[PDB]
């Protein structure tokens, strides 16, 4: 259920990873302990996910939906149709901007700090009619940036009034999503941390850029990456990767390299060989992991972080 309130999957998995890298910055884990959120339930969410209403609009919703929706205190973020009901004119002047909220609490039960992630729209899609082809708008990328600012400001002032949640920090970040049909995700666009007590949000740009590799977009990024990666795959006579540019600058590689179905004997032997390959090719990476798996299951993980001398090498187990 990674694609719930998302445009697709991909963009809802690497959303929350997305997310949990950041709180792994500011509420580090050899300091705090990680918990799911809490604080915002999934009826409270799905209320903040609403258009605002007008008064006549909530004069003419059912008292079961003004329930539903937790309509007299009239929570949504997203813009006000303002009696439009054409879907089209919607679309045009009263597009959903934000998809989803995510939450994350952190302790030393006395919270000690939370994150809240905005998952924004780069496409909204609407249709004209029940089984009718999706129409879709883009939106302006300034405008999403917008949006989000002012309502990861209203969530801050939401929060701050529950009164276990007076004085902790609360770290902010907006995720603009790819298209419902890209199979890159999208990415973090900014930042803000309420220090203790602070009840308003200045932000930091976060400038990053998802890629497939080998990809026109790596090359473009980072050519030399890219020609490693395939010359890592030339050696390897198949393999895929996806990685991070934060600020022009690789980080946080996945690769993916499928194998036929082979004995354990060959899968250290396979696992010899690509680390060796890692090694030469992806030094300059802090961070990367190299999933081997065939048709059934992983068969081997290598991995590396920054406080690694050598990558790490786990064979699983029949």
């Amino acid at each position: 259920l990674l694609q719930d309130n998302m445009a697709n999957s991909y963009n809802g998995g690497d959303f929350e990873d997305g997310l949990l890298n950041l709180s792994k910055e500011v509420f580090p884990t050899d300091k705090y302990l990680y918990q799911d959120g809490q604080f915002l339930d999934k009826k409270t969410i799905n209320a903040y996910l609403n258009p605002k209403y007008t008064k006549r609009e909530i004069d003419k919703m059912s008292e079961k939906d003004k329930k539903d929706k937790k309509a007299n205190e009239n929570l949504g973020l997203n813009p006000s149709h303002e009696g439009e009901t054409n879907p089209e004119k919607i679309a045009e002047k009263s597009p959903a901007y934000l998809s989803n909220i995510l939450e994350q609490d952190f302790y030393g039960k006395n919270i000690k700090g939370m994150t809240i992630g905005l998952a924004m729209n780069s496409v909204y899609y609407y249709k004209k009619e029940k089984d009718g082809p999706t129409f879709s708008k883009k939106l302006d990328d300034s405008e999403v940036k917008k949006q989000g600012k002012q309502m990861a400001s209203e969530i801050l002032s939401r929060l701050r009034e529950n009164d276990d949640l007076k004085d902790i920090p609360i770290h902010f970040a907006i995720y603009k999503q790819s298209s419902e049909d890209s199979i890159t995700p999208g990415e973090f666009i900014t930042q803000a941390t309420a220090e203790k007590s602070q009840t308003k949000l200045e932000w930091h740009n976060i400038n990053e850029k998802s890629a497939l590799l080998p990809s026109s977009t790596a090359a473009d990024y980072d050519e030399n990456l890219n020609n490693n990666f395939k010359q890592f795959n030339d050696n390897l006579q198949q393999a895929v990767g996806k990685v991070k540019f934060v600020d022009k600058k690789p980080q946080r590689l996945v690769v993916d390299l499928p194998i036929d179905y082979y004995g354990q004997a060959e899968t250290i032997g396979i696992t010899q060989y690509v680390t060796e390959q890692a090694n030469k090719y992806f030094d300059k990476i802090d961070n990367y992991e190299i999933r081997i798996k065939d048709g059934n299951q992983p068969r081997a993980l290598i991995s590396k972080t920054k406080d690694d001398k050598e990558p790490q090498v786990h064979i699983y187990s029949n």
